[PDB]
């Protein structure tokens, strides 16, 4: 059985999760959409291929605008989705570091401690948020009102990989949430000074998790979830670190970065 | 055989055509697009929901907007489409007017004569322009990279019924721009004080047709083809009548009509 300080730390963390996750994304609002009617960009352009979506919007009054992205043919066309996903990404972000605030074992780390994590994090925990809009079996996030369809080759391209993975061990809101918190709490993220206290704060983190899945999970299915979830969360941030310079390299070419984007990457504005 | 001031009448309206009908619609931009995410009504709505037509945006990157429009539930959404409707047809009409000033037995009328039949006759004009560019295949007008797409009830509503119809007798381009002058050149609108000069001048191209058709058209499938168009262009003459009081009926609870509609429709602002 879960100890009672276990049942608290879900509960504290489930309740972080409702505030502030806007599973309807009711509020995601006023953003950007595509207009209407060397060896760097070679790189640039392999990065943005495998990650290609079409785009949908569907309307209260029952109207449905649908977005479908070009062909590649040696142009800027291949950024005409980049202003739409930076808002995307800035809003999701919001809600990643709003879910940190209300946490208790975050607020009462050092501020700068906080932000250490948070850049680190940041992306993770939107890509776990991800995963539980996604719909594996039509590869389309579905966002409320916004939906991102997936235009088995991209199963190669290791985020897909890691949506269809983790969408498969049909994981409950709690364990979802479980993987946030031992994400966000990496100790060995740059600049994390209080890396004895992260580092058994995630400890514990995964020590309920472990125990959530043995009190809740008896069947055969379930056996060794817990160390799948870890492995998941060692992808997990090696695709946060090879998406990182992906961003980096059309930021170079293309500035797309919205303000709160440039402070969780490091950009200066120098 | 067509005389020699025959020819030299069908060529001025093919010139006159040639130069005011951008038949890709290449220069139709800055136009509106639907925003993203008693008894008069109960008429106004009757008059929007056989006209209903879904739109698709094709762009030089090679990207695709689709628009569906929404079912009536008893608001303001059936006029989700008036903006863009109004800015498309305002330049038909614009390329209406410059046909008309082009054509020399136009010119020679008083201006204030020129006034009344542009009035009168903009929309039959616009009317058959756009059947140029309807595909009765898939009842879409083909609007260079526009696509208007109809939601065979539809035949009921008379305008359909007008495009199908026409579309159906195959006519040359030749057929198609005298049309436009006989329907220009209508004798008895609001206003015409040259009733006499008119007259002679819209015989002249009845008898332009009616010669042209007779000798470029020897096949049984075109036997009574002129007295076919010369009632298609009394039944276009009876559309006309009734789509200018459906959109003085919306214009009355709903404006839209640009300012170049409000002149042609005689609305002055007060
Ligand atoms: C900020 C990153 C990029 C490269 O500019 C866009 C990534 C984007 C992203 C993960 C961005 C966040 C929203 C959503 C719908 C999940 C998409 C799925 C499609 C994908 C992978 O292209
Ligand atoms: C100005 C008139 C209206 C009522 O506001 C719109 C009429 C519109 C119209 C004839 C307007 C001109 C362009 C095109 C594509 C031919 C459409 C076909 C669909 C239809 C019939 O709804």
């Amino acid at each position: 059985g879960l100890t009672e300080e276990q049942r608290m730390m879900i509960r504290e963390l489930m309740d972080a999760q409702m505030k502030t996750f806007d599973t309807t994304f009711s509020h995601f609002k006023n953003f950007r959409l595509p207009g209407v009617l060397a060896a760097k960009w070679s790189q640039v352009r392999k990065d943005l291929c495998s990650l290609k979506v079409s785009l949908q919007l569907r309307g209260e009054d029952g109207s449905v605008w649908n977005y479908k992205p070009p062909a590649d043919s040696g142009g800027k066309e291949i950024f005409s989705l980049l202003p739409h996903m930076a808002d995307m990404s800035t809003y999701m972000f919001k809600g990643i570091i709003s879910f940190a605030k209300v946490i208790s074992y975050f607020r009462d780390l050092p501020i700068e401690d906080q932000i250490s994590l948070l850049k680190g994090a940041a992306f993770e925990l939107c890509q776990l948020r991800f995963n539980t809009v996604f719909n594996a079996e039509t590869g389309t996030w579905e966002c409320g009102r916004l939906s991102y369809c997936l235009e088995q080759q991209l199963l190669l391209e290791p985020m897909l990989k890691f949506h269809y993975m983790l969408k498969k061990l049909q994981l409950h809101e709690e364990e979802y949430v479980l993987m946030q918190a031992i994400s966000l709490f990496s100790p060995d993220r740059p600049g994390v000074l209080q890396h004895r206290v992260v580092d058994q704060l995630q400890e514990q983190f995964a020590i309920t998790l472990k125990s959530y899945i043995e009190c809740n999970r008896p069947q055969p299915a379930h056996r060794f979830l817990f160390l799948k979830i870890m492995a998941m969360l060692t992808e997990l941030r090696s695709i946060n670190a090879q998406h990182t310079q992906r961003l980096l390299r059309i930021q170079d070419i293309h500035p797309f970065a919205t303000p709160l984007m440039q402070e969780l990457f490091g950009i200066t504005g120098s």
